């Protein structure tokens, strides 16, 4: 008599879990394994108009507490659009497409080509602003450009912020664009540095070793961003992303305001079978507490 | 082999010290730091008058570190100046004093009074520009502060910096800092600001102030801390870098030094273990150097292999 269902964007999702953009979603083979998984949904690699080879390797690296990466690598917008057009089994689960064009005009021309597919198949756009989102006049400009070129609602993937002045300023802008129906918090914590004791060298090649962090490192920052935008954007959905390894971690994201919960580093390490464990552990937590639906406690984090 | 550091006209027995705010608010704690094997110590960031700080609970231990929203509980500048002027045993180790006034003028007035004590006793100023419970997140304010202190204070001083997360900010802060010759060291980093922790069982935040949002310390911050140390090591070669963040072992300290750190500060781990941690950290850092054949820290400081 409990359910993990999430009724959002006019879809019933079986559970709140999906992959994070960039993790297990660049190839036909990986997307297939995600659609076959028990996840409530899935999202594609952040694609660019043309195919990109990717930064020099190694571009990812497993850490004791998480991951660091400088991936920079996609089959091109044409590939992922056609996957949404004629290859994704929408009878399994809804599909999100991530785009990260290098310009307002770039993204807009890409949204115009997706508006037909979105209309007839139902794929949902996540616009990766993460940095455009660390510069608020550029953010306001992309969102106006996209809102004018794209009839359909869409969402934004946000970088982490670390002070209330930035939370307030980001939220004030997002609340002026009604087509932005969800906000995903967070992308990686940017430009961390990992060094190997034995070799005395950085562990990824690009950018002198500086890359984005994921995993257990980012969890308190992710919860803070989820809850900060949940409080300030009550008219929008929040998708939590960052540091999820267990169903208790997911429970906390939901308590902070998350509608959907994305899984990055831990999925990279464990594979799509993780979703069978996450749904079970989450139902365990709710069973222990007597909760029957996610709506009963989403955003209900208490003060002391 | 040797852990000695020769900087700022002083000899430090080893690079370790407490992080500002940890084990340094009362005379008993400062005396315990002085009696420890640390190479140095720093006082709690002080304001012109005593403050009781934010209401408790305002510190909480996490699996991988800590979250806090102390809000500068401190005994007031006059207390720490007196400790520096009359109580500290400078034959044991050098001393830093951390000041964190709420405006540039508050800071300048404090520096004016510190100046003669610094001249006579040798205490060294660290200006806190990264009060998260932020000046350095606003670059023209940062430049105003630095000019105010430089006008008010005749000696070299250092600055405690919040973490930055992109090269444009690294470059912006570096460009300002290199314009002020009295800034002789940069401490990277203060807490990662405004994280949030929720207890599963109570479904409630774990610290009371600011809706539970507080600064993160400990293992969460270690890769960010190394990044900031190295970014400023590269962009400010005329200044020393002090590393702070995520140090629990001698290997963690080794990596800070490799990234460029001259001194290595210890916060959360010292809060949990107490001042005997410094006997363990020196032994562990010496063991790392022994396995690699290093006999002095200058043989690998800043020598991270990158690009
Ligand atoms: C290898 C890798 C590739 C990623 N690629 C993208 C991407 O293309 N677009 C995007 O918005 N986020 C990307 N991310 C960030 C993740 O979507 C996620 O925000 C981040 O890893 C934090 O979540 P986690 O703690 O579960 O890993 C990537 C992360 C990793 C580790
Ligand atoms: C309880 C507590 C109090 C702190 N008080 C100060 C302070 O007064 N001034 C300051 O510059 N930093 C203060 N900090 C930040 C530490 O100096 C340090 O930058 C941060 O904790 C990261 O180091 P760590 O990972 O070893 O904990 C405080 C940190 C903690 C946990
Ligand atoms: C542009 C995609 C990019 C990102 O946004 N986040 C990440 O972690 N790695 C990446 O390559
Ligand atoms: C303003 C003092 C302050 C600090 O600088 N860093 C921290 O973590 N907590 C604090 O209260």
């Amino acid at each position: 008599s409990m359910s993990l269902q999430v009724g959002i964007l006019g879809n019933t999702f079986a559970n709140p879990f999906m992959n994070a953009a960039g993790v297990m979603c660049s190839t036909e083979e990986e997307l297939a394994a995600m659609t076959e998984s028990t996840s409530g949904s899935l999202i594609t690699k952040s694609c660019t108009p043309a195919l990109r080879e990717g930064n020099p390797a190694p571009r990812y690296y497993t850490l004791p507490l998480g991951s660091i990466n400088s991936m920079g690598p996609n089959k091109g917008f044409d590939f992922y659009l056609a996957y949404s057009a004629r290859h994704h089994d929408y009878s399994r689960k809804p599909l999100f497409i991530s785009i990260s064009g290098f310009s307002a005009e770039e993204n807009a021309e890409m949204c115009k080509r997706l508006a037909p597919v979105a209309a007839e198949k139902g794929v949902i756009l996540e616009l990766n602003l993460s940095q455009v989102a660390y510069d608020f006049d550029a953010m306001r400009r992309y969102l106006a450009a996209i809102s004018e070129a794209y009839p359909h609602p869409f969402g934004v993937k946000m970088p982490p912020y670390f002070d209330f002045a930035h939370f307030d300023a980001a939220a004030e802008i997002l609340n002026q664009f009604p087509k932005v129906q969800f906000i995903t918090c967070i992308n990686s914590i940017g430009n961390g540095l990992v060094i190997d004791v034995e070799t005395e060298s950085v562990v990824i090649k690009p950018k002198q070793g500086f890359g984005g962090l994921g995993g257990r490192y980012v969890f308190p920052t992710a919860l803070a961003n989820v809850n900060a935008f949940y409080r300030r954007c009550p008219g929008k959905l929040i998708f939590g992303c960052g540091g999820v390894y267990t169903g208790e971690d997911a429970f906390l994201h939901v308590l902070a305001g998350a509608s959907m919960v994305q899984v990055g580093t831990a999925l990279h390490e464990e594979g799509a079978a993780i979703f069978e464990r996450l749904t079970a552990e989450l139902l365990d937590v709710m069973a222990k507490k007597g909760y029957k639906a996610l709506d009963e406690f989403r955003g209900k984090v208490k003060a002391m």
